[PDB]
Order: C-alpha cells, then sequence, then structure tokens
C-alpha cells in the first residue's frame, strides 16, 4: 500500500534533516540504513554520545554494527517491535520504517506536555489535546484525528497564525485551494519558523494521509513553536 510510499518519503528526510549535520545522506532508505553506520551516525547527532563502530565490509561485520545501534536503544527502555540486526541488514521495508519511528517517538514526540493534559494520555493524545487548543479560537475549525484533518492545510495554517498571526493571512486561505495554502504553510514554516519540510503538498491532498507522517511533521510544529 502507498502510504507506504509517503511515509518512507517523509521518514527519509526526516532522518536526512539530522544526518546532514554529521556530513552523511540517505537516498535509498530500504538499502543505505543496512550495514548500520547511518543508524550509528543518526544516534550520535540526535544524542550527542559517542558510540562505536565496526570496520568491514562482510556480513558480519555489518550486523555487529546494526547490533550496537539497536542495543544502545533497547538499553534506553525503547522497545523494539519484532527487531532483529538482520532485518535490517537484510533491508525489510516493513520493520525498517517501524525502526525509524521508534526512534523519532522516543528523541522528538515521547517528552510532551501540555496544559488541560489528562493522567494518562499517551504522546499522541497530548499533540492532538494541543492542536485543538491551538485552534479552539477559530471559527470553522476542528481537529479530530491526524490523517482526515489536516488534508485541506487550514489546520497548518491557523497554527502557524495562532503563534506569528503576522505571518499569515487567514481569509485568503479561506479562498483558496487545498494545494495553495498546504504549499504556503510549508513554505512559511519553513522560512520562518526554522520548520524543515518533511511533506510535499501532493503527499497530504490524498483522500487519506498517513498518519505517522502527518504526526512526525505536527510534532515537529510544536518543537519547534516559542
Amino acid at each position: 500500500d502507498e502510504r507506504d510510499r509517503v511515509q518512507k518519503k517523509t521518514f527519509t528526510k526526516w532522518v536526512n534533516k539530522h544526518l546532514i549535520k554529521a556530513q552523511r545522506h540517505i537516498s535509498d532508505l530500504y538499502e543505505d540504513l543496512r550495514d548500520g553506520h547511518n543508524l550509528i551516525s543518526l544516534l550520535e547527532v540526535l544524542s550527542g554520545d559517542s558510540l562505536p563502530r565496526e570496520k568491514g565490509r562482510m556480513r558480519f561485520h555489518k550486523l555487529q554494527n546494526v547490533q550496537i545501534a539497536l542495543d544502545y536503544l533497547r538499553h534506553r527502555q525503547v522497545k523494539l517491535v519484532n527487531i532483529r540486526n538482520d532485518d535490517i541488514a537484510d533491508g525489510n521495508p516493513k520493520l525498517t520504517l517501524g525502526l525509524i519511528w521508534t526512534i523519532i517517538l522516543h528523541f522528538q514526540i515521547s517528552d510532551i506536555q501540555v496544559s488541560g493534559q489528562s493522567e494518562d494520555m499517551t504522546a499522541k493524545e497530548k499533540l492532538l489535546l494541543w492542536s485543538q487548543r491551538m485552534v479552539e479560537g477559530y471559527q470553522g475549525l476542528r481537529c479530530d484525528n491526524f490523517t482526515s484533518s489536516w488534508r485541506d492545510g487550514r489546520l497548518f495554517n491557523a497554527i502557524i497564525h495562532r503563534h506569528k498571526p503576522l505571518l499569515i493571512d487567514m481569509n485568503k486561505v479561506y479562498r483558496q485551494t487545498n494545494l495553495e495554502n498546504l504549499d504556503q504553510a510549508f513554505s512559511v514554516a519553513e522560512r520562518d519558523l526554522g520548520v524543515t519540510r518533511l511533506l510535499d503538498p501532493e503527499d497530504v491532498d490524498v483522500p487519506q494521509p498517513d498518519e505517522k507522517s502527518i504526526i512526525t511533521y505536527v510534532s515537529s510544529l510544536y518543537d519547534a513553536m516559542p
């Protein structure tokens, strides 16, 4: 299924947003994590820690590098779903996506605290609550999920407007198309808020936008807004 296509593109861009600070770069997500070197570098950039590396070109050496990465994560109470080193060394599409998601969850999404919070809300729920609160003042805007609610680009625009009203023309948003609104919000957010583009407008303007892809981008909106 091709929500996986969008998810792969989103995860590839998220990884690269950080890997570039280590002069590294991923083209094919399903190939370029297999020898463990980019994962280790990613974990170092994200955490600041120094990790070991195994030198070599054999699979024997590759499995060892991947285990460096997974153990680093496991040792930090990060639960890894049926993911063994050789799934990654073999470029298993589903498990590779699942590993990156786990990393995005741990370093970016997990520590959130929102006003109005309930006692045992997951990270997902708190982020949803935060989005609802940001647009509570706006007539004709509502947020019920991390899929359908975000398709036409108006939540993305309102959220920016709520924090920096000078940046966004809300009346113009209500005349514009989905693609023009999406494109404007992502551009304003990048140029003025320092938020890297993880999503392309045509990845969002679909019957059902990928939930993990939207959460990743909305998460980085929350993280970057003062």
